[PDB]
């Protein structure tokens, strides 16, 4: 806690970014980002859940996720993590339409996969994980963020649309949809009534014809309707290391 | 200009930023950050190829701190302009995007500084022609740098920036300059862009254009300084030969900060 408080004269918020679980640039021992959640004057009870998630983020450290390094109450609740310079996947891809190299589109989903079997081997469910959480830092590494405060459409999974009823296995079918993402460069249905139901769900069909037919069967597998027949982070990992191989 | 070209094998171009006047501009690495504007030429023809050369040569020689500095140039695979990078994005992104709200001394630091790069560049014989918010970069050092004043001649041979006399037309000058100024200076105080009520393009063009319609003073800050208001409406002045220069323009704005 106290060891990992930014107090608000140690740290200066800069230009707005943008909206997430609200995302300036920020300077604090060098370039942060600070993401300001949506509380001032906190009660005890806000105060106390924002303690136990900084709790959790204390203790997370994967070159595939957004490192943490401190948080401030006053006069906002806010979380400070690294800066990363190439902006998100969900810009890359949608926005100034950059075009990876299929080298590259599989590196993105490898390190995406390294961050989120992290998570679930730190028992963290995500829970929002999407192009927009996906972020490229300098180094051409990618950071996995929006992770935070676990206790507190496009990519959702059916059961999560027709309601726990987040599970590991709704994580999985969100990296499902960024996968599609990566490999289409279009997102899915570009509703809620009928992929709840499981009449309607992402067009493969639609898919790169050089995406390499492992990543394309991983996709489909992870897109699976039951959650149950969703393969876990482990071996999704292990797939992907595997064909990228091969 | 041979010891300012910098061939593709030199730069590594990176994330697109937007399409600003003349090409389109990413990211880059340059020995270091770069920003490289790409023009819409591939494969030049010789003369596009001396327009260009010539262009260059006047950028070379330009060097001011509230002006981006000119770092090279490409011919290959297609023409384009390097200069250094700039942070902070754009003066338009952060009044009109993320809506950062400057204290009233920084926006009248912004003005001057801004000022004091437009008379450098009509001190060079260098008319702009495309200033507006859109261009005005904000750098790390937290120094403003004009850009897109490039390419002059080629332009002789973005209406809510446009001088009456331009849009009823090459009636360009350094008087329309001052004009686009005086708009930037309304954004500044403003916080807006001018005839936002006017979601039709056509009727600002006809009504400023005829000199019956021009940009609310009225919207401008409560706290913006009487001498400021007043030079920016000097400024807007509908007849081009009324508006002020910018030697005029900037010991004015010197002055009123002090
Ligand atoms: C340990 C993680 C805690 S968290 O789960 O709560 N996530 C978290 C916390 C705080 C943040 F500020 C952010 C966050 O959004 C960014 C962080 N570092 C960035 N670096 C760069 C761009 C970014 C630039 C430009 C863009 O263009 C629109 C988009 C994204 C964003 C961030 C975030 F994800
Ligand atoms: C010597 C001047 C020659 S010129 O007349 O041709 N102008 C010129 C040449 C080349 C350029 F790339 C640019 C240019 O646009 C930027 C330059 N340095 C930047 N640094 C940062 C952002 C920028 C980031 C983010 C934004 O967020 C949307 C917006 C703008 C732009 C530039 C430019 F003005
Ligand atoms: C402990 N941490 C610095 C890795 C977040
Ligand atoms: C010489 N300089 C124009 C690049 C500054």
């Amino acid at each position: 806690f106290d060891d990992w408080e930014i107090p608000d004269g140690q740290i200066t918020v800069g230009q707005r970014i943008g909206s997430g679980s609200t995302v300036y640039k920020g300077k604090w021992h060098g370039d942060v980002a600070v993401k300001m959640l949506n509380v001032t004057a906190p009660t005890p009870q806000q105060l106390q859940a924002f303690k136990n998630e900084v709790g959790v983020l204390r203790k997370t450290r994967h070159v595939n996720i957004l490192l943490f390094m401190g948080y401030s109450t006053k006069p906002q609740l806010a979380i400070v993590t690294q800066w990363c310079e190439g902006s998100s996947l969900y810009h890359h891809l949608h926005a100034s339409e950059t075009k990876f190299e299929m080298k590259k589109l599989i590196d993105i989903a490898r390190q995406t996969a390294r961050g989120m079997d992290y998570l679930h081997a730190k028992s963290i469910i995500h829970r929002d994980l999407k192009s927009n959480n996906i972020f490229l830092h300098e180094d051409n590494t990618v950071k996995i963020g929006d992770f935070g405060l676990a206790t507190e459409i496009l990519w959702m999974a059916p059961e999560v649309i027709r309601m726990n009823p987040y599970s590991f296995q709704s994580d999985v079918y969100a990296f499902g949809i960024v996968l599609y993402e990566l490999m289409t460069g279009q997102l899915p249905y570009s509703i809620i009534e009928m992929v709840g139901r499981g009449s309607l769900s992402p067009d493969l069909s639609k898919v790169r014809s050089n995406c390499p037919k492992r990543m394309k069967r991983l996709m489909a597998e992870c897109l699976k309707k039951k959650r149950d027949e969703r393969p876990s982070f482990p071996r999704i990992l292990a797939e992907i290391e595997e064909l990228a191989r091969e």
